[PDB]
Formats: C-alpha cells, sequence, structure tokens
C-alpha cells in the first residue's frame, strides 16, 4: 500500500474507490445468473450508500 | 496526467488550456468547407467564452 501511494500522487484517493466499486459490481454480475434478487435490491442499496 | 503534471512545473495549467482551444480551433476549421455558418457563430461563442 505504501508503494501503491508512492505513485499515483493526489488522485490514488479516487482511483481506489473507483476500482472497489467496479469490482462489487463486477461480482455482482457474476452472480446475476442464479440469483435474480440481486440485480434491484442490490442498485437500491448502491443508490442508498452512494 | 499525473506523469504530464510531474513536468512542465507551474505552466501545465496554462499549456492544457492552450493545447485545448487549439484543437478546437483546428476542428472548426477542418469542418468549415462544408458548414458555412461555423466561421461567425463560433467566433461569436468564442468570444462570449473567454
Amino acid at each position: 500500500f505504501m508503494r501503491f501511494r508512492r505513485a499515483f500522487g493526489e488522485y490514488s484517493h479516487v482511483v481506489a474507490f473507483n476500482t472497489l466499486l467496479f469490482l462489487m459490481s463486477f461480482t455482482v454480475l457474476c452472480l446475476t445468473p442464479v440469483y435474480s434478487f440481486l440485480p434491484g435490491v442490490y442498485s437500491v442499496i448502491y443508490l442508498y450508500l452512494t
């Protein structure tokens, strides 16, 4: 984490959350084909959390 | 963008807008031969925006 903070300057904070949200969305999309409940409730949770 | 900000010192801000305006003007000049309306209205918009 120190090595990561050495680069990317001030924008490391923006990059980290953008990557984490993308990873979470990718995981949700991967779990979509079996669990059909996710697209609605996860979207509502994301709207609440944002 | 971090790599670009590493160089050019304090004048990166002046260089960026100067390059963007030059690119926009070049695009407008490229669209000139077909759309004859551009030289006047774009000049007025540029004067307003400056």
